């Protein structure tokens, strides 16, 4: 697993099998390396050019995969403690040379958005389940968050 | 859930939330009435018009989710003492009005495949995590599987 500049979030490769008909994507395992505890597996659609910012949780950690699409995804280190405090994360996530698992550590607020004119599926394989107060948003134009959406090049060109 | 004609065979609702950018599909929580154990989590594309048949497990139990595209999936019941032995149960899996979880159980063979124009991404999210020799195929044609691939529907429309 590659490492970021925020500290706990990981990226690792993601096998895809051919196959007669289109291909097999994998995600996890109960044996992988990555795997910690079930808690859910959702999906998130991301229509082209839209953003979804921002969101920090508590306990949970995210660990997302892009199997249609493509996304830019943004990590940033609100932890106080933390030796990349103040410090952004920055990871394209898609298909077909960007098909990685990127987990997301707990209190490290992330963003993210679909590239390119068609739509993005991201899937999330959490270690908890969703729960009512676990989780916290933040507009996405937040300033305290130093990243601008708004300047993001999504045009996955 | 619903029961279909293949016994063990259960479709159960998957709730699509709204959101802005997109929506969030469900498909499992820990403490969901049709979670087991968590073996593995992979996806399948299926390029439109194609098929991908037929498996079998001998131990493994099957929870399909289409949260992109269409398809169409038939379940044949090859178990020679169960009480629905030779039937066939066909389902229709993908958004809008089909966003729903497939449960397949052990050693019913199945096939699918994606409909109309676009392709289809499919979710299966298993009890045990794959295996060699835990489970077996045949060729889409089998004449042993009574159903017809080639004759099948796959418009969409």
């Amino acid at each position: 697993a590659i490492l970021l500049p925020v500290e706990g979030a990981q990226l690792s490769e993601l096998r895809q099998i051919p196959a007669e008909g289109g291909p097999v994507l994998h995600m996890l395992r109960l044996d992988s390396p990555q795997f910690s505890q079930f808690g859910e597996i959702y999906f998130s659609e991301v229509l082209p050019r839209r953003v979804k910012a921002w969101k920090r949780h508590s306990l949970m950690t995210q660990l997302f995969a892009v199997p249609v699409g493509c996304i830019h995804v943004v990590l940033y280190d609100g932890r106080e403690k933390s030796p990349t405090s103040g410090r952004l994360a920055q990871v394209t996530l898609g298909r077909p040379d960007n098909y990685r698992l990127l987990r997301i550590p707990p209190q490290v607020w992330y963003g993210f958005a679909a590239t390119g004119d068609t739509p993005a599926l991201v899937a999330n394989c959490t270690d908890i389940p969703h729960r009512q107060g676990e989780s916290e948003r933040a507009p996405q134009d937040a300033p305290f968050i130093p990243f601008s959406w708004a300047g993001a090049d999504l045009s996955g060109t």
